[PDB]
């Protein structure tokens, strides 16, 4: 029909075939459902107008279908389009040296050329400005963009190339505030510098759970969306793709063995029951910092094999705390409805815990397929990519809530050195954690033992006070 004749023939161009069941589905603009790689650039490309929602999803999730080599050249493909040939009289035009009419080609390159090629520009500009880690771990992708940007002709088209080249510069520069005045730093038997006595009862407990808190927001906000996307967090390039989910979950695995391990490997039961208090105190000061990563950090440790079965500790831990613990723990319950109300009805700045959405996510990539299936053509399932990539918008919006707190370099250092495992593998130094609570605490028929004290200094807390 006359519209798919105005069109590029199959022959000279591959993102002009007519849309069909068997090569895009959808769900205003129309929410793409699923649909073949080439569907999918000249959708992300369309002519007829921008839409905004589907090329910041395709960007942040197009790595779990395409690699990021192969988008550019797609894209560079999508932009060199043939023109049609001059009519017959267009022709005889030309063949006599005069000026052709070129009705339709001047039509096809106002509503068609420019408009796509626009398109594409867009895509460069968005995946330079929100995904430039792409181009910092391929060298060779960013001098193929370079080089595309570079050659492009014509003067509507370089101020686009101007503002996407001034985005990479400004990125390139990048890798080469507080309103009121932060508290007092708190110190408790460590005095500042003495590193060497820094432990978890030694510190001042304020002072652990806002410097945690400093970390783990950090943690927090460096979390990119694409490391999310796709489990490649669990796959072959990990370390590549998900440098900053891996320390987030690294941090939360670390902080949360060393707690197990501060609290089993003290074997006189009243030294445990001190640091088993201490920790809980630790928890209320992340409670009044809204650090919900934090407060679960803690409510994991006092859940997990070694802890959870010390009766004989929580049996000294006074009423008041274990109220704390047991709310603590009910944020979790009913699918987290609890910790979802809180999260909205606090006041920022907060640090979510992020656990959540892990598994939210994992559930999603798990529990839908990575194709769909129409008339024996497999379509790549966008909405699958769509519902991770929401997820993820959730991780963002807070990602720009700072803490009015100041940083303490050496304490900061105590806790991103945490290493409990030391050369053992988690499995081993579970196994080793939980041994270590059979020892201290036996079961029932056999008697509790006594041990000897480990703690030189005063174990009496300062309090959550400042
Ligand atoms: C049925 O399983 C549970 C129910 C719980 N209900 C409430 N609080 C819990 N944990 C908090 C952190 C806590 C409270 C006091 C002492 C030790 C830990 C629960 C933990 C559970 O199993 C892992």
């Amino acid at each position: 029909g006359e519209e798919q004749m105005r069109l590029p023939s199959a022959d000279v161009y591959r993102f002009a075939e007519p849309d069909s069941e068997e090569n895009i589905i959808f769900e205003g603009i129309p929410i793409i459902k699923a649909g073949t790689v080439i569907k999918l650039i000249e959708r992300l490309t369309y002519h007829m107008y921008a839409d905004p929602n589907f090329v910041r999803t395709f960007l942040t999730t197009y790595r779990s279908f395409c690699k990021p080599q192969e988008l550019l050249s797609l894209i560079i493909e999508r932009f060199e389009i043939p023109e049609p040939e001059p009519t017959e009289a267009d022709r005889i035009a030309i063949e006599n040296g005069d000026q052709p009419l070129s009705a339709e080609l001047k039509r096809f390159r106002k509503e068609y050329i420019q408009p796509v090629q626009l398109r594409v520009l867009n895509v460069c500009r968005h995946w330079v400005e929100h995904h430039f880690y792409d181009f910092e771990r391929d060298a060779y992708l960013l001098q193929r963009m370079e080089e595309f940007i570079g050659t492009v002709r014509g003067k509507a088209m370089k101020k686009w190339v101007e503002s996407i080249t001034k985005i990479i510069q400004r990125k390139k520069i990048a890798r080469d505030t507080f309103q009121s005045s932060p508290p007092t730093v708190e110190w408790h038997i460590s005095r500042p510098g003495h590193i060497e006595t820094f432990d978890l009862l030694t510190l001042h407990p304020i002072e652990i759970a806002r410097q945690l808190t400093l970390l783990e927001s950090d943690l927090y906000r460096a979390v990119q969306p694409s490391e999310l996307v796709g489990s490649v967090w669990t796959k072959e390039d990990k370390e590549i793709n998900s440098p900053n989910l891996l320390k987030m979950i690294r941090h939360t695995t670390n902080l949360t063995l060393w707690f197990e391990k501060c609290i089993v490997e003290t074997e006189n039961l009243e030294e445990r029951v001190a640091v088993v208090s201490r920790i809980i105190e630790i928890l209320q000061v992340f409670q009044e910092l809204n650090n919900f990563n934090g407060v679960l950090e803690v409510v994991s440790a006092m859940n997990s094999s070694p802890v959870y079965r010390l009766d004989h500790t929580f049996e000294q831990i006074p009423s008041r705390q274990k109220k704390i613990l047991e709310e603590a723990h009910e944020l979790s319950e009913d699918h987290y409805k609890k910790y979802l109300a809180k999260l909205r009805s606090i006041n920022p700045p907060c640090v979510p815990f992020f656990g959540i959405y892990l598994t939210n996510i994992l559930k999603t990539e798990e529990g839908n397929p990575e194709v769909l299936k129409r008339h024996g053509k497999e379509l790549i399932n966008f909405s699958k990519r769509r519902k991770v990539a929401e997820i993820t918008g959730e991780i963002q919006q807070y990602q720009n809530q700072p803490y009015c707190l100041r940083v303490e370099s050496d304490i900061k250092r105590f806790f991103e050195n945490l290493n409990p495992m030391g050369n053992s593998m988690e499995k081993e130094f579970t196994d080793y954690l939980f041994n270590k609570s059979l020892e201290i605490e036996p079961r029932n028929p056999k008697p509790l033992p006594r041990f000897p004290k480990k703690y030189s200094y005063p174990l009496k807390s300062p309090g959550v006070r400042p």
